[PDB]
């Protein structure tokens, strides 16, 4: 119920983790929308997510979490886990739909590719990463099944970006919320740690690549890796 | 090339013949389009491996639509459940009944919707597959994922005993969040788990609220008779 006394939300507050690796891997991808739209923007480093006011935020106690100002009324918003963020962010600040979808077209296969992330590479991904740390089984049975689904996630991703003109993963001529959601996933350092030759897929990584040079997400991975390292550790930045 | 019978002169429900473990998924849309009175066909396939059928869901699986686009220029799709859900509310709910009228309600349907994409959905076809399908028994496993379904059970009771909440995301009404949730949360499927469904008091009332609902009721008894009528695979009368 009690918040910290530096928690104020005059703007868009992100609540983040002191982290490294697959622990920024979700974090990192409302960071890149935020980034990539300009949208004005707090970081919140939470000391400990099992603290009583943060489940109150998100009740699965992970971040990304947001909280921000209703359009008006000076209401309280909030969305929690990385889909939602990305859902949040494109609605209140991507009027455009520059990365949210223009039209019903659009927002269909924007909406097909991001929820293949949210419903298939996305828990598969964090079933394997855990079965891996647990290692409870003198053969990696577990594993072994959950690594060859991140395998047929692939191809579907490679199958895609192998259609003509088909530059980004939704749409064929920019990047979406969809391709966001996506990148954490499909880039070499993640095909390794499953361990996979990511060279197999060569549009996919193409893709991972024109993603990864995008000032946007440049920045959003130096600030992520960043976050309680500097002067603050933990609280509001 | 596609079978012969399949055009699509509005919207196209993509099905296979009703199971017992068919139609969890696929009763979603279904729910939706009979709430909000959506003409529409049923396609029921034969198989999910046929090429034709991949080139709608690379995914090779089933909800899937085709419809046409508002302006008329082209053929659009939607895959897995919950994209369907964000599709048909989109295409077919202006008012926003079920799919949320501003950024507020939004904010909420997006939380509760991707809590069911991300978390129980994948974890309960995850456990399905490992508890009965998986050629060895793996009960570290096994358990580790049904402990996982009761911790996702937890968070919904949490949730319908906040006071007035009637409904997962909005208080007054019924969202798509509720809807992608229903199948994976009534006492039919918490028995299929193993578990006690009297547990979670709320969640029991709030199955039982939805599952008096006429859209529901009729869903059920369509899901379920699909590949069973006077034409058993194809575009249904």
């Amino acid at each position: 119920s009690e918040r910290p006394s530096d928690l104020v939300v005059n703007r868009l507050v992100l609540f983040v983790v002191k982290g490294t690796a697959t622990s920024t891997h979700n974090t990192v991808k409302p960071l890149i929308l935020l980034e990539e739209l300009g949208v004005p923007h707090d970081i919140y480093v939470v000391e400990k997510v099992s603290a009583p006011w943060f489940s109150e935020i998100n009740p699965h106690k992970m971040v990304p979490a947001i909280l921000d100002r209703s359009p008006d009324g000076r209401d309280t918003l909030r969305a929690w886990a990385s889909t939602s963020t990305l859902m949040y962010i494109a609605d209140a600040y991507d009027k455009d739909g520059t990365f949210g979808g223009r039209n019903v077209q659009e927002r269909s296969e924007i909406n097909n590719w991001l929820t293949l992330h949210t419903a298939a590479l996305g828990p598969t991904a964090k079933y394997w990463l855990y079965f891996y740390k647990l290692h409870p089984e003198k053969l990696p049975k577990t594993i072994e099944k959950l690594r060859s689904n991140i395998t047929v996630q692939y191809d579907i991703l490679e199958r895609r970006l192998n259609e003509p003109g088909q530059q980004y993963l939704a749409l064929k001529d920019r990047p979406t919320i969809a391709d966001i959601a996506t990148l954490p996933f499909a880039m070499k350092s993640t095909a390794e740690l499953f361990g996979l030759e990511f060279e197999k897929w060569p549009k996919l990584q193409e893709w991972s690549v024109r993603m990864g040079e995008r000032e946007a997400v440049k920045r959003a991975w130096q600030r992520v890796a960043g976050f309680g390292h500097g002067e603050k550790e933990y609280g509001m930045l």
